Formats: structure tokens, sequence, C-alpha cells
């Protein structure tokens, strides 16, 4: 049955980026309302939206430093602590964790994990 | 396109449980041929198949100790080092590694992930 609470991760329109958020509505049509986990809204196609919780291991993904730098790096891990999801991302031979919200797919990285998981 | 060469958890006959391996063949009409990673194989349904790899957090699993003993566990991280796969499983509040080959399901277990999972 239906899409609505599916914890996925999905296109932002005006950036080309995809991010972590939840559906939670069917707009019909192939759409779909997603909240982000930064509590912004909007209605999102299927085919922009990956189901996939937590991002894949071995996927290349863009990670986010807390002075707003980022990097493209590697999933080696996922660790469940105290029902957060942590990522182990690998960026030249070195592992560092992050949180869920500091790792995020550009146009180029979500849209490899397409076929596999979008909701087209 | 086409199921071949995919990494899965599928269901081994006679005892129920869902084993680690590969879809080699589609045979047809649903089945498919399975090498399993303990290099058995055997047709299997599609229904009896599950696309996951990893297998996923969260979920409750069966861990197998080294002389012989089995217990549940739920996972609780997923990590990659050389290329190979190792689940941490928790049991009464502990968490242990074990090797992809050490983790399987119970039929009660597989077929909870059965309808996001299976190939039915």
């Amino acid at each position: 049955n239906s899409f609505v609470g599916l914890r996925v991760v999905a296109k932002w329109s005006s950036n080309g980026y995809f991010y972590s958020g939840k559906i939670t509505r069917d707009v019909g049509a192939g759409k779909y309302k997603l909240l982000f986990d930064d509590g912004y809204e909007c209605d999102v196609l299927g085919k922009d939206i990956l189901l996939c919780d937590p991002i894949p291991l071995d996927t290349e993904v863009t990670a986010l430093s807390e002075d707003e730098y980022f990097s493209a790096g590697v999933v080696k891990g996922h660790r469940k602590e105290s029902g957060e999801l942590y990522y182990s991302i690998e960026k030249e031979g070195q592992r560092k964790w992050y949180k869920r919200m500091a790792v995020i797919l550009s146009l180029e990285q979500g849209n490899r994990l397409r076929e596999q998981y979008g909701l087209g």
C-alpha cells in the first residue's frame, strides 16, 4: 500500500540536489508532497524521489561540513545510535562520521540511483 | 533490465531460512537459479527471494556463532572493509560484529521483508 510516511531522498528543484525527507501526501498523477527534514515542503515528481533509507553502501555522496564546505565521499558504513542514523563517509582513504542531515546527493549522484530506487 | 547477477537473500526450501546468494539465471515463469554463497545451487521462486544487499538496519536476523549456536539479534550497523560486508548485531543491548555468511533469516524474519523486498 501507500507511499505516505515513507522516508526518502528527494530532489529539490531549484538546485538539483536530493535531500532527506518524508512523503506526506500523494498529490496524484505521479506527484507527491514532501516534508524535508529541514521543514521545507514542496511537491515533487515521483521520478525525482529515491526510495533509499539509508543511502546505500558504496554510493558516492556529498558531505557537509559545519562551516559550509562540501565534498564528495563514498559511503562505507551505516550506524544506528539512540534512534538516529549516522554515515561513515570515506574521502581520500579516510573515514569520517556524518549525521543524516549532513549527507546529500548532487544531481549526478542522485540520478545514478534512479533506476534502482526511483519512484518514477 | 535483468535480475541476473544481483545479490539477494533467498529461501532454502528444506529448512525455511533465507541465505545470501546470487541470481545466476532466470529460469522463467517466476523462477530463478540461485548460487548461494556456500556454493549450493537450486531454483527458487521469485517470491522467496529478497532483494536486500545488505539486510536492512533495524531488521531482526539470525546470527551464527562458530561453534554452531544461533540466536536472534537486531541489525544496528553495516560496515565495508576490504570489499567485504560486516554486520553489527545487537543482542541484549550488546553489539557484536558478524561476517556476511554468519547472518541469515528465519522463516518468520525473511517473511517480514517480503512486501518491501520480495521478487514475488
